[PDB]
């Protein structure tokens, strides 16, 4: 258990933690020479102040890395601002490479992967010297954490003081006219996207844009329904620590619970939305595997005068990485599984053994930039998606 | 994956969860079943708590979600003989079925969870979730939300308050201790607070004493640091948040070098002067003296991590099973184990056990 006590180790030291998931790109799963792993403009200034200026062409400095996740020799990575914008060229970012040889972060194989850089705090205001860092190996560390502070969607960049960070609920709130009834009972999360959807994106009709503009807007909202909701509550206060904690973990389940079920509730509004009203969610196929979606229905697909090449099923995995594999075994029927993920990238590693097993991908538009080019032209936006489903139970 | 996926389905589902690590009675290694506060039996199935018969009872659905085993029947029974003659009056349940993982002495030492299903008329509770951990990758993923479960300790309540991240304890508070002045302002570290119980309020007594003193004078420290705050309320959720994650890690991080500190002062009051803790937790008879010899590792829960001392085990686990000391009386391993729990322990184990006072009195010299 290294890394359940490497998680209490950091969780009280000080510690500043940054966590994100591995990206096609960070891994140099993308191709060509490695560029290093991103890190946010928000938190250079306090990590590595002395690159976060224009003055020089590319300005770095080294910090020791040590890595308590994979059996790896501490080296002096780089961090570095790519500055080129401010030259005549085009950069105009900050990532810390140069791990060294083998080094868990650049291994291609490790996209998609849940990494945790604690980094240690000057005790002096200058640069940060060294980086404790844990890269998930497997999907069964990755529930260690994620079982406490939730799941990790890819694309976030979650950084703040260790304590905050690993405590178990997430703080940060910042960003409408919700419904008089919305301040005397919680809503459901379908209530909250009918509303996010219906109420507020409308400045896109294409599905993959109107997926990530809702999910934006769903996010805010809940923010404030939930703060109405515990507001009141938590400003009378409580008799002991317990019930303390206790309505914190019920904030908490909450929340998890919510932001489980969202990706594949956006998708049956927009599925609906768009024409396509061929489908099933609650749908058994054989023994009790029940895919996410199958189409064009339950009935169709148990039926022996249907045919079989035009039934089709679409499941959701948010992060695929080693979470697709359960997913061949899902419809007997269907030989060709689509797969709809919100992964910024796989390797070519990683999409051959898809490919070899009949999995087509299923991207939301504005992410197909994020995957290594040969993966990316055999991608499908949401939107053909329904486009080609759309077509097939035309009548 | 699974197991992951279940803590959040049982969370929010209308539940009631009973948490502990399997004692060798519950598993049978020493089958009547696990044991389950009668309080608690009582309140899940209202319907058994009378006298107008004897040994009253009722079937309840039980489904294994750690292990691939059928759903078998078991029974809530409240034996009635007081009110018969005899002198039973207390709720159980049993007939988990045989080879079900409860009633297997492998998973001795393992935790566990049942997740009763609530019904929110009042009725019988009709069926009940089960998950033993089946390996500490699996320990880890619960522990790591809700705290270190301690053999012998046992956690229950609503699933939605118990599980989510934070740790809760439902031990109440004793303010019969007078402290330090300045703990109410500066909260005193772990070995500041086994010291201050290990100098004011057979070892196998003390540690056992002391390791109450400590958890006690940690809940009440902590309360005087936050309670009225808490009672006060708070002015924004993420004020809330900050406290609760904050008054949540500092619980998690307690069960850290408790132990390997309350024997240190145990040793150095009767006689045992000087050893290591560093060159391996322990060393005797000193660091010098490797440069022939006894070294102690500790682990509250002995259960699958107890090999890598392979390069004297303390520990207090509810029992080992017959097949699992084996393992371990074998490699090297010889247990040492407060005299308070070898009751626990295989009515074939126990008199091979090394209690601490044998422990010390041995190495003494």
């Amino acid at each position: 258990s290294v890394f359940h006590n490497w998680l209490l180790e950091i969780a009280c030291e000080n510690y500043f933690v940054y966590i994100k998931r591995l990206s096609a790109n960070d891994t140099g799963a993308t191709g060509g020479h490695q560029v290093g792993l991103y890190i946010p403009s928000g938190i250079v200034e306090k990590l590595f102040p002395s690159i976060n200026h224009t003055r020089e062409l590319n300005p770095s400095v080294f910090l020791t890395a040590h890595v308590s996740s994979h059996d790896c020799p501490d080296s002096e990575a780089r961090a570095i601002y790519y500055n080129s914008a401010h030259f005549g060229k085009t950069r105009n970012e900050k990532r810390i490479t140069r791990w060294g040889r083998g080094s868990p972060l650049q291994d291609p194989e490790n996209t998609g992967a849940l990494t945790l850089l604690a980094f240690k705090l000057d005790e002096q205001g200058g640069d940060c010297k060294e980086v404790n860092i844990w890269v998930c190996a497997s999907t069964d560390e990755e529930d260690v954490i994620e079982t406490a502070i939730g799941e990790v969607i890819p694309g976030a960049l979650i950084s703040g003081p260790a304590g905050q960070i690993l405590g178990g609920l997430s703080l940060q709130q910042a960003p409408y006219i919700l419904p008089e009834d919305w301040h005397l009972r919680f809503p459901s999360g379908s209530e909250i996207i009918q509303y996010a959807a219906s109420h507020y994106v409308k400045n896109s009709l294409d599905p993959d844009e109107q997926l990530l503009d809702r999910r934006r807007v769903e996010y805010d909202i809940f923010l404030l329904v939930e703060e109405l909701h515990v507001l009141d509550i938590i400003r009378k206060g409580f008799g002991s620590v317990d019930e303390f904690i206790a309505l914190a973990n019920s904030v908490s389940n909450r929340r998890k619970s919510r932001a489980g079920k969202s990706l594949e509730l956006h998708l049956e509004h927009l599925f609906i939305e768009h024409g396509l009203r061929h489908f099933a969610t609650q749908a058994i196929t054989e023994g009790n595997k029940k895919p996410d979606f199958l189409f064009p229905s339950a009935g169709a697909y148990h039926d022996t005068e249907f045919p079989v090449e035009n039934l089709r099923m679409l499941a959701v995995k948010t992060t695929c990485k080693d979470r697709w594999r359960q997913i061949l075994n899902e419809a007997d029927k269907i030989h060709q599984v689509h797969l709809f993920t919100l992964q910024e990238g796989v390797s070519l590693a990683q999409y051959r053994e898809m490919r070899e097993s009949g999995v087509r991908l299923v991207v939301p538009s504005s992410l197909h930039k994020k995957y290594p080019e040969a993966v990316r032209a055999e991608l499908m936006t949401l939107g053909a998606f329904i486009a080609e489903l759309t077509g097939l139970y035309a009548d």
